[PDB]
């Protein structure tokens, strides 16, 4: 029930988009918010995110990388901004990418916190 995690991420009303995306072997969106951006994330875009070469695009949306610690052990998260702009945080679990976009005026620190904590939750189930 991957949509449950999307629903919880979208519950407080301060996030406008969220997604859980598998990146092993054949990247694909496992769950996202319909009619938004992250539902259109391509495997090619995922490849950029988890690649060795470290703007970028997420489902067509041009983004600017603020802080990249995604492949970094202990953190595994990346903060971006849509090129009114919105804070974006991507966090890497054992098999997925958790993506979170905040609404206007929402702190990047909050989006990072929510995404980071949601990813820790997923890792507890070995995902």
């Amino acid at each position: 029930g991957w949509n449950a995690y999307i629903d919880n991420l979208m519950a407080d009303g301060t996030c406008q988009d969220a997604a859980i995306v598998g990146y092993k072997d054949s990247p694909s969106v496992w769950a996202a918010v319909p009619g938004k951006t992250f539902v259109n994330i391509t495997p090619a875009e995922v490849g950029v995110l988890v690649g060795k070469d470290r703007g970028l695009t997420l489902g067509g949306q041009k983004c600017s990388v603020i802080r990249d610690s995604l492949l970094q052990d202990g953190e595994f998260s990346m903060d971006l901004r849509t090129k009114p702009t919105f804070n974006v945080t991507v966090t890497k679990t054992d098999k997925t990418l958790v993506l979170l976009m905040g609404k206007e005026g929402v702190h990047g620190g909050l989006i990072n916190k929510k995404c980071y904590e949601m990813a820790s939750h997923l890792r507890r189930s070995q995902y």
